[PDB]
DNA sequence: ACCTGTGACAAATTGCCCTCA
DNA sequence: TCTGAGGGCAATTTGTCACAG
DNA sequence: GACGGTAATT
DNA sequence: GTAATTACCG
């Protein structure tokens, strides 16, 4: 049975814009991290590829482009905002990467707290989706259902998406059908949802799932 | 003015392939 | 030989906007 | 490369 | 021969 994650809520709900690969990484960084300290998180290629289900050298592809792209990256938790890396990325040995976490973000990783296994989203590709799953996650209920009224404009200013999804045909064609069909076709989730409108803006989503 | 969907195009990401220390 | 660090790819998804309703 | 099984040194 | 201990190939 694969890592379980936990998180505070602070963090599902803070305003970053991470890649895949980057949340991939992040989920492991915030498993050693919670296991204990100094912040310095190290990662395997190896494991990495064997986890996800990655060659070796696609493996080490995700890692070296995931950590070449935190450079400038910023954290705001609703609102204080932080550098992920305060040290660029090194290798002491071959297959092997050392990284230097911001040590002033632990206590915001470790705590009202969201949890998943990793199994839940390691076949998620959207990394919109991600969030939105872990968005998810931080209401459900022990037996695995829950509902939830999220707004738009907080979805739009947490997951950071791009300005044309502003315009809210592109925003349910590109972004919610899409995140959804995910979720539905990659994990143990099964999820609907129904808009709420005042006037003619749709202004919140209403989720409800129950677990397979 | 506002709202909705679709059709097109561009830009980015995916799982691939190959090569060599 | 097994790893992994590079160099590429075509097919697919994501981001953007004109246009008709 | 790095490692590890193999042959080749002394 | 054995048994300790180094260079090379895949
Ligand atoms: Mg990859």
């Amino acid at each position: 049975n694969s890592p379980r994650i936990v998180q505070s809520n602070d963090l599902t709900e803070a305003a970053y814009s991470l890649s895949r690969d980057q949340k991939r990484m992040l989920y492991l960084f915030v498993d050693q991290i919670r296991k204990s300290h100094d912040g310095i998180c190290e990662i395997h290629v190896a494991k990495y590829a064997e986890i996800f289900g990655l060659t070796s050298a696609e493996a080490s592809k995700d890692i070296r482009q995931a950590l070449k792209s935190f450079a400038g990256k910023e954290v705001v938790f609703y609102y204080e905002s932080f550098p992920w890396f305060i040290k660029p990325a090194h290798s002491p040995s071959r297959g092997l990467y050392s990284v230097h976490i911001n040590p002033y973000l632990i206590p915001f990783f470790i705590g009202r707290f969201t949890q998943f296994r990793l199994s839940e989203t390691k076949e998620i590709t959207n990394p919109y989706a991600m969030r939105l799953y872990e968005s998810l996650c931080q209401y459900r209920k022990p037996d695995g259902s829950g509902i939830v009224s999220l707004k738009i404009d907080w979805i739009i200013e947490r997951y950071q998406l791009p300005q044309s999804y502003q315009r809210m045909p592109d925003f349910r064609r590109r972004f919610l059908q899409v995140c959804v069909n995910e979720i539905n076709s990659r994990t143990p989730m099964r999820l609907s949802y129904i808009e709420k409108k005042k006037g003619r803006q749709t202004t919140h989503i209403v989720f409800s799932f129950r677990d397979i």
